[PDB]
């Protein structure tokens, strides 16, 4: 009688909040999808364990095409979940499912996880100061994608910081490094020369969020554009202008260069 | 030898994420604030039971002025938690005091939990395009703050959506309604008249997000400045323009009025 979306969290399983997990346990059917994003601190068995069911995985395919001929059907009769990484709705288009489900006749409810869109609070940004968000996308063929580049500029002329989703293909297994997207970021400089990002432009990696030990890196795009940030998954942060505090929790935390604490008023 | 900053999610004891509550169990100090928001579903006495641990409560100064002196000398020689509403360091303050820590040579860990940030993702809106973040503060003696007000603006302006954060008087335990904010906005824009919040204004408020049961509702401000959204907490979001996937859910699943599907598109 009832349909949940129960976001899983960043790393691993334990990233599910004791909500999600005392009421997945007590579900009829658990379904699951794992193509939004990554985690990289777990694997299908042990959420299978900690949940107590079987969980069957659904593809891109599946859920936008038929969510309605695959999962709705059985949350008439039963308590049915679905499961995504982080936050089912943050960076997806989840949302519009709940819509399926009431066009259904389904009551849905969501329960929440953490999300990278709010983790990336311990990069000693001011969460408060971030503005619009892209994603940096894979090129393909001849057609080259830029307007993640735009939003950087938009927001840096305010001030405000940058937050870009790395690309997926999770049945590719290909998940986009924040070496990567700097590559691709250059290049598009090359296009356009607005200023917005060279390789004196000052970066912030976020690698594994989520893990008790994740890689927490600021620098000139320079440096960083070649350094090795460990296992997939990885977001970008360009920030704009920095307030003292937030250029000492890079410097002393993420091990920027000292002289970014001389800020520019 | 360490510091965990454990994050208790959106609304009650639940919220908290299982990675959390497990670290915290083996703890062998537990401290907590409640001074940056609260945990309106919920009570002390609540988590305390659920954590199997004495939680003793700081207040603002206990943690801005004697953070070394309460919580770090015990973490040299312990496993040492601290806990935060929501997911820790999205409040500004929280980053510092990862540096504090390591200047008293103890290692600190951070354990996410679900935002209000993120969260609001269940307003069926799209997280990239949220741009700056305000928080509404109550007006006080000759002091009337109005900063939030040109936030609304620069973000509307770029076709972004606005998230404000409404005042909390933590120690007093009040909380800002949406109504009380919606009224502040109305009488901000009488003396600017910069033509950003008025009655014809779309807004969505989100309240108890994290509860089974928030109420998601959208409209204009002359037909909710006075609606009852129920008991706290109360986020209000002033959307930017609007992608029709976005409207359709305003409309299907927070009881918005179709008018903003050709008038907010
Ligand atoms: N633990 C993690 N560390 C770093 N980046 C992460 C991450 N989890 C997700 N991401 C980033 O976000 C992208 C997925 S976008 C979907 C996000 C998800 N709903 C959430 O709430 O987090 C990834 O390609 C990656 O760039």
């Amino acid at each position: 009688m009832v349909l949940y979306f129960i976001g899983l969290g960043l790393y691993d399983e334990r990233d599910i909040t004791v909500k999600g997990l005392e009421i997945a346990k007590k579900c009829d059917y658990v379904f699951a999808e794992f193509y939004t994003s990554l985690m990289a601190g777990t694997t299908l068995g042990r959420i299978q364990k900690l949940i107590g069911k079987e969980i069957r995985v659904l593809s891109r395919e599946d859920v936008e095409l038929n969510f309605e001929n695959i999962v709705l059907p059985l949350a008439k009769e039963n308590d049915v979940a679905f499961l995504t990484p982080g936050d089912p709705l943050v960076a997806t288009t989840h949302a519009e499912l709940r819509i399926r489900a009431k066009r259904a006749g389904v009551e849905s409810y969501v329960i929440h996880a953490p999300s990278i869109y709010s983790a990336v609070g311990i990069t000693g940004l001011h969460i408060y100061k971030f503005g619009k968000s892209a994603t940096v996308a894979y090129p393909e063929g001849n057609w080259f994608p830029t307007s993640y580049y735009d939003v950087i500029k938009e927001n840096a002329e305010r001030g405000l910081h940058t937050l870009l989703f790395l690309d997926i293909k999770a049945e590719k297994r290909m998940y986009m490094t924040a070496n990567e997207a700097m590559e691709l970021l250059l290049r598009v400089e090359d296009m356009k020369k607005g200023g917005v990002f060279t390789d004196d432009t000052l970066v912030v990696v976020l690698a594994r969020a989520g893990s008790l030990n994740p890689t927490i890196r600021a620098g000139y795009v320079k440096d960083l554009i070649r350094e090795d940030f460990g296992d997939p998954p990885h977001i970008l942060i360009v920030p704009g202008k920095l307030h003292i505090v937030e250029a000492e929790y890079l410097v002393e935390i993420a091990g920027a260069p000292r002289e970014i604490l001389r800020v520019n008023v």
